[PDB]
């Protein structure tokens, strides 16, 4: 649509999405609704227990945006 | 063919197509290629500037799935 940066924190065991294909760095993450409206089908991802932090969808510096979802463009 | 969602994006000058028939509601908006792959002929359709955002070709939850391109269904 016509046109951000996620929000989303996490608490200490929330999960999350890692994508090795997507991440700027190994430290970067994605929450599971953004990663859902994006695309990852050959991509190297893992559910991760997130120990905190917040998602990284929509920040071209945390995140390729090629791996960002349909609300973060 | 046998058989996805339309990543491109805008920047904030670039044109896009408005399709009043097709959109979900009125900030919806689909990429030039997307609109000329389709069929939007007796449509309600205007060259917008986006200001930033991306396509919603080939995503029903923004648009009609009879106004998704070729490439996009
Ligand atoms: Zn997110
Ligand atoms: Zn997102
Ligand atoms: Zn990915
Ligand atoms: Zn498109
Ligand atoms: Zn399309
Ligand atoms: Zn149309």
């Amino acid at each position: 649509r016509l046109g951000g940066v996620c929000g989303s924190v996490w608490g200490q065991n929330d999960i999350a999405y890692r994508c090795r294909t997507c991440e700027n760095d190994p430290t970067c993450a994605i929450c599971v609704p953004c990663f859902q409206n994006g695309d990852h089908n050959s991509h190297d991802y893992s559910i991760i227990y997130t120990g905190g932090g917040c998602c990284d969808c929509g920040d071209e510096t945390a995140w390729k945006p090629d791996g960002f979802c349909s609300n973060h463009k």
